[PDB]
């Protein structure tokens, strides 16, 4: 028994339907019990934030149905400040069990065509995070099936509480899984995208960038996956799996980057092509406001299983015991939630 409480189409030939994802949205009752949203092909050029607990949108195909709007962390608002990495968000997830199911979400910021800027192009943005989905601090037991997430840099933010990825889609460049959440992706094809703007022998990119804090047990975990190439034009060994992300933060003493936030990524069962290097290393500013390197061997960075060209085992990229491993499964991972579709 499958049935829905508003439908979104593009057609007013269709049938008794609304016109934007936003309006289905706002026309549900206030409270927390479900409600589930039919979103019919076409691109709905849409930003969205999700404010009601048990919320789930379902697309009529992940191919067809698509949310997408187009803003860089460094786009400029009315009153000229910036939206900043969380602010450039496509779909804001900030309510508890929510899932989308079947569709396709975008930042459409073009990032290679704004790195051709000239650099004296006033236009040419330095802030280049353009996030296409994000989980916010309250948006916990968030669950996404069959969805695509597009974009280049920073394209899935993930913070504070439980996600779970099925049967995935997810393209970017730098840092394109990010942030402190505990989310978990199962049979996802994470897709590491050509830069043109990267010279021979430099890194294009980095899958995640964690920075969960070091007393939370679960950061990114990634189970029976695929790290793919989105071309044959991206080089062996420039994209790393993780560098670890220590957020500029306020603090009492000041704001820089946290020292707790000592990330996890951990790859069990998954395929790599030879794209991947491996770990990196990435930088912040300290109390003082010197640069400081945070380093992936002292980060909580993972294999177990890997295989395909990219797979490779060596001292600096640490391999899970059988044992280890096993604490790895959805039931450990998740906790009491099991995710589950209307
Ligand atoms: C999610 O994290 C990010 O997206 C990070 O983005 C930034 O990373 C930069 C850069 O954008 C990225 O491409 C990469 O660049 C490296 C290298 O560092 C460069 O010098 C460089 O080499 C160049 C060229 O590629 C090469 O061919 C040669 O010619 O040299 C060139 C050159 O040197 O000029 O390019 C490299 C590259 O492309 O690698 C693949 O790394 C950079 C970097 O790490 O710099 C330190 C930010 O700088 C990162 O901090 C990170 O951004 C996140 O964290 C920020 C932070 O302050 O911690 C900031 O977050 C804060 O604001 C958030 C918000 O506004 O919502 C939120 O509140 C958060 O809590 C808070 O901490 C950013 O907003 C966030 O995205």
């Amino acid at each position: 028994a499958t049935t829905y409480n508003a439908v979104v189409s593009k057609s007013s030939s269709d049938g008794k339907t609304f016109k934007t994802i936003a309006d289905a949205i706002a026309s549900a009752p206030a409270g927390s019990t479900p409600f589930v949203i039919l979103i019919k092909n076409g691109v709905y050029n849409e930003r969205l934030t999700i404010t009601r607990n048990n919320l789930h949108l379902k697309g009529e195909s992940r191919n067809g149905a698509v949310i997408a709007a187009a803003t860089a962390a460094g786009t400029l608002k009315s009153d000229g400040s910036k939206w900043g990495t969380a602010g450039s968000s496509t779909i804001t997830i900030s309510a508890k069990d929510f899932s989308a199911q079947s569709l396709t979400i975008r930042n459409d910021f073009d990032f290679p065509a704004n790195q051709a800027k000239s650099d004296s192009d006033s236009s040419k943005i330095k802030d280049t995070q353009a996030v296409a989905l994000y989980v916010t601090k309250s948006g916990d037991r968030a669950y996404f099936k069959d969805v695509s997430l597009v974009g280049y840099q920073a394209t899935l933010y993930v913070s504070g509480g439980r996600s779970f990825f099925s049967d995935c889609r997810i393209s970017g460049t730098v840092d394109f899984i990010f942030g402190d959440g505990t989310a978990l992706f199962n049979n996802c094809d994470l897709v590491s995208r050509y830069r043109a703007d990267v010279k021979s022998g430099n890194v294009s990119g980095y899958l995640t960038a964690p920075s969960t804090n070091i007393n939370q047990k679960y950061g990114l975990v990634i189970t029976n996956s695929r790290v793919i190439r989105e071309s044959d034009s991206v080089p062996a060994k420039s994209y790393g799996l993780g560098r670890p992300w220590h957020p500029t933060t306020t603090f009492s003493d000041g704001r820089y980057a946290d020292p707790n936030a000592i990330g996890q990524t951990v790859f069990l069962n998954t395929s790599m092509d030879n794209h991947i290097y491996g770990w990196d290393k990435m930088s912040g500013k300290d109390k003082n406001g010197n640069t400081i390197w945070f380093n992936p061997e002292d980060s909580r960075f993972f294999e177990y299983k890997s295989y395909g060209a990219g797979a490779t085992v060596s001292k600096d990229r640490r391999q899970l015991t059988d044992a280890q491993a096993a604490e790895y499964t959805q039931s450990k991972v998740l906790g009491d939630w099991t995710p589950t579709l209307p």
